[PDB]
């Protein structure tokens, strides 16, 4: 009758999963598993509460609703941003969490990954087609966990000291997933003591961030860093400019009629009401930057990133962190004058000028000449096509590729074991432009091998590929070092020897654009402060 | 009894030259005419008196003395440094110019070179071997000029608004030199209505200074910046640091028995022997440096309404031909006077520590936080540390800072408002050259080129070098007579295309880019810095 393998007791109650099918064999996925009281009401803004236990047996056969966000509606119907949009109905009661294991379940402990998607901390879920985990436990045998957690203003508002909206509420739902995982994934077949984080964008950001919060480091032992960074200037935000952007908001729905006050008008809206609202809190024009996003108020996090990174011992420390090829292209259509999906997006220099303002925001006009300096071919300043190139490094540099290049400087320089890539394959699948290259975010179908779902159209020769990434991504989280064949060789300060992923044979090479993050993580800094 | 050759009457009385031999033929030489009143005693510091007239002949036969200024004593006996020492006795009496002239007298007007040496404004001297003139005559059939104009203190202290130091008293020896040519230079057979100015570093800094100020630029028609600009950060100085360095100088010589009244402050300097002077002229340079100098033109209203860079980019130059050009490693030839690690007698590879401490004296008097923007833009931040890159780093840094940049500048600016440019890259290394091999082809090795002296036959150039400097002077003379070196081709310079040419054995080869990457971050972002 009823399958035993997908009947699992945890320490709230029983759960009822599902058998999925994959290319080489079954599946066991438990999707949906609550394992917080839902923060609705007066719970909103408030840290999460642990699940009370049930009675009976939980339906886990399909994914819950996803958190209260925007959906981009930019190009409507387009296959490239529909892909990141909610797929299930929106709601406050999303605090829910999925488990894949192999079918079978496991009789021996298995090594656990645990997925946190990004989404700019505004977007996200774990139900999205991208992040099915089917693929990585049926080809490398190991536990796959994802969690969903409060983004935008419902998991990062925060007015600083006060109780009523501390803030970083998001964080600490990823915290209690990662709890939920030390008591109970054992019952699943998983290895409690063998969990690596791995995470893209923003959720790379949430890796990182548990990585400098004491409270969290004991609850996983290895991590991977996709295409983000703790110390990215979009992924923290100060104490005042929390408080403002807070304070906004309130004022934009209606509030109020103190801190108390105030939560209490917002916690009266309905949640989309606060959706509508949230962009127009940020202080001018920009791409790659968020309005709720993690506050430094000594909680979660007691210094800023950058601080706890250059203060921190990091020995015993393995950690898997790169970036893709053209990491900025994907955020000039949301914001920089004269680009879109539609044409070449060959730009003026005037243009190019206007650009730098909005991909580097909220920074002086010497600093935006010093961009302008760095950036600029001063024997082709006006060449439309490098002054597009150009600002897709700008962004990219700023934002993504110079945070990860200076937290794996710094990591390895101070007792950690760093291995970086590059991620350079276009998918033949790729629905944006040529221009844009390999965007952000077009790696990670390939580490959860989507390419092996047959009815999707990838080639033969990249299905191959998506098998090989799964192996360094379940090597690493099994022995901390992706290696078998060329040699992939650790990041190091010195050296700074990365590899190059794509259909080739790995190629090593030196240095995460080292002219350009000299510019942004040595002498930058400096200028602004002086 | 007398040759009517080497006969001539100018304005001030008769003059009688000399007879040279050159490998191609005659040429006429008058050595050692005096343009001005001897600037001695009681005017000493104050600008140049035209020549009173005089009756009999002066022989003009021979170079005369050399202008009171400091010898190099860093590499004694070396062949390298002393080319660019006296040749003659120094004295404050050296207010003379030197004409040479084709054997027999031109029949029709012919153009004329006139010849502005270097040495940072506190050195240098028309009678130098390099500087012989009589190569250029042969070969090329015109009239070179060259004068001697007070350097150091005795051309250059400036105590701003008194008239006992007035300031830029040497730019004035050299303006009187050119009204000279203007009265003169037809009894010689020269054209006083095609004048080219010529020269290199100070004497290109100078030639652009007289470009910049209306009572000269009426003396000359067209102009070639060799190796300096007038806006290089070495060639003015304000009025405040003027009369700073003059004060500091007077005080360190005993005037008065600091500072107060300024006729009386100059009264005491003139008493003091001129060597005095210059033994103390560098103590007054406010910190440790390469490539400054103690007393250079000041900016103060008169002979430069403003600073040459507001006044270059407020010019306007139509009707202007302009020649410039750089050597290929303006900068080495400095790091060996005061770079911690570099030495002419090693290889200089130098360390990360001295790199760092070399930017600081290679850029002086500027903020940490412009210090760390040069640090950031030199470094190859995927070799921070090798010391042949960061050898060859330190010498872009002292070159491009002081010359190059400050020269694609003055090209960019003239090319854009109307006058007519022309660029080069001097890259042959002489056969000759007595410097190491790390410091490739120095600051200033392109001027015995230009002059002809590998034809010189006690000399020991390559047959393939003759015919090199024969093309160079070629070109210049080109210039001079057409305000086109042409007739491959050698593009003019615009602030877009950024066409130059290189000099060397090979045939000329256009480029593109001033070094426009580094000289961008000279001369766009890092003022900008300075005034933020
Ligand atoms: C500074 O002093 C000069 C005069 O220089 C000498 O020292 C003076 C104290 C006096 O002894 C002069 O005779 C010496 O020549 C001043 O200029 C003189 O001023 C007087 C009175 O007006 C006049 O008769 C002289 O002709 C002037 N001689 C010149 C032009 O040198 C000058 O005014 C003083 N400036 C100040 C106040 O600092
Ligand atoms: C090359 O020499 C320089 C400076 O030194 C002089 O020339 C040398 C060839 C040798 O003859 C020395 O005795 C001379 O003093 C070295 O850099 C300097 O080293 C001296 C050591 O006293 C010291 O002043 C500073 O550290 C450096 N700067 C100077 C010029 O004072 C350089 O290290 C030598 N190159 C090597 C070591 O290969
Ligand atoms: N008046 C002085 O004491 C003095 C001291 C040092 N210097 C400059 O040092 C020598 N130097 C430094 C850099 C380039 C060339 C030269 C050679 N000059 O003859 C000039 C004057
Ligand atoms: N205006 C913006 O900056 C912006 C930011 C983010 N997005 C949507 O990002 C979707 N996304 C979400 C998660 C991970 C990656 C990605 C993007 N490309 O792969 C749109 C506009
Ligand atoms: C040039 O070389 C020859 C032969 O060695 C020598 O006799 C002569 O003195 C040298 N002259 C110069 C200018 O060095």
């Amino acid at each position: 009758r009823e399958d035993a393998e997908l009947l699992v007791t945890v320490r709230g109650g029983r759960l009822r999963g599902i058998r999925l099918k994959t290319p080489g064999g079954p599946v066991s996925a438990f999707l949906g598993i609550p394992f917080a009281e839902p923060p609705m009401g007066p719970r909103r803004f408030l840290p999460p509460e642990p699940k009370q236990p049930w009675s009976g047996v939980v339906d886990a056969t399909t994914f819950q609703s996803v958190c209260y966000q925007y959906v981009d509606t930019l190009y409507p119907g387009f296959e490239g941003t529909e892909m990141w949009n909610p797929n299930r109905e929106l709601s406050e009661d999303c605090l829910y969490l999925n488990v894949w294991t192999p079918y079978p379940r496991p009789t021996s402990p298995t090594p656990v990954l645990v997925w946190i998607y990004g989404g700019g901390f505004y977007s996200g879920a774990s139900s999205l087609d991208v992040y099915d985990g089917r693929f990585l436990v049926q080809a490398e045998r190991t536990v796959l966990v994802s969690m969903n957690y409060r983004v935008g203003a419902f998991g990062f508002l925060a007015l600083p000291g006060s109780r009523e909206a501390p803030g970083n509420v998001g964080l600490l739902d990823q915290r209690l997933a990662l709890q939920w995982v030390q008591e109970n994934v054992a019952a699943f077949g998983g290895d409690p003591t063998s969990v690596t984080l791995f995470g893209e964008s923003a959720g790379a950001a949430s890796v990182g961030m548990h990585l400098l919060s004491p409270p969290s480091r004991g609850l996983f032992h290895r991590a991977v860093l996709q295409s983000g960074a703790p110390n990215g200037p979009w992924a923290t935000v100060g104490m005042g400019e929390a408080r403002r952007r807070a304070t906004q908001l309130a004022h934009l729905v209606g509030c109020p009629p103190n801190d108390t006050e105030l939560v209490a008008c917002l916690r009266t809206r309905p949640a989309q009401v606060l959706v509508n609202h949230e962009w127009h809190v940020l202080p001018q024009e920009s791409v790659f930057r968020f309005s709720f996003v993690p506050v430094v108020d000594g909680d979660f996090l007691s210094d800023t990133p950058e601080a706890l990174i250059n203060a921190g011992d990091f020995h015993g420390l393995q950690v898997l962190v790169g970036v893709v090829k053209d990491e900025g292209s994907y955020f000039l259509v949301y914001g920089a004058p004269g680009f879109s999906k539609d044409n070449e997006s060959l730009i003026s220099r005037a243009e190019f000028l206007a650009g730098v303002r909005v991909g580097v925001p909220q920074v002086s006009d010497l600093a935006a000449e010093a961009v302008v300096l760095h950036y600029t071919d001063w024997l082709h300043p006006e060449d439309p096509a490098r002054l597009r190139e150009a600002l897709s490094d700008v962004v990219g540099d700023h934002n993504v590729v110079c945070p990860v290049a200076q937290l794996a400087g710094r990591l390895a320089a101070q007792g950690a074991r760093v291995y970086a890539y590059v991620f350079e394959h276009r998918a033949s699948t790729l629905s944006w432009p040529l221009w844009m290259g390999v965007p952000h975010g077009y790696e990670i179908e390939f580490i959860f091998g989507i390419p092996l779902d047959p009815s999707r159209n990838y080639t033969a020769e990249e299905k191959i590929f998506a098998q090989r990434l799964m192996r360094y991504w379940a090597n690493f989280a099994r022995t901390g070092d992706p290696n078998e064949a060329p040699q992939w060789p650790p990041y190091t300060a010195g050296a700074q020897q990365y590899v190059s992923l794509d259909l080739r044979p790995l190629e090593v090479r030196r240095g995460l654009r080292a002219q350009a993050c000299a510019f942004w993580n040595r002498f930058l800094p400096k200028l602004l402060s002086a």
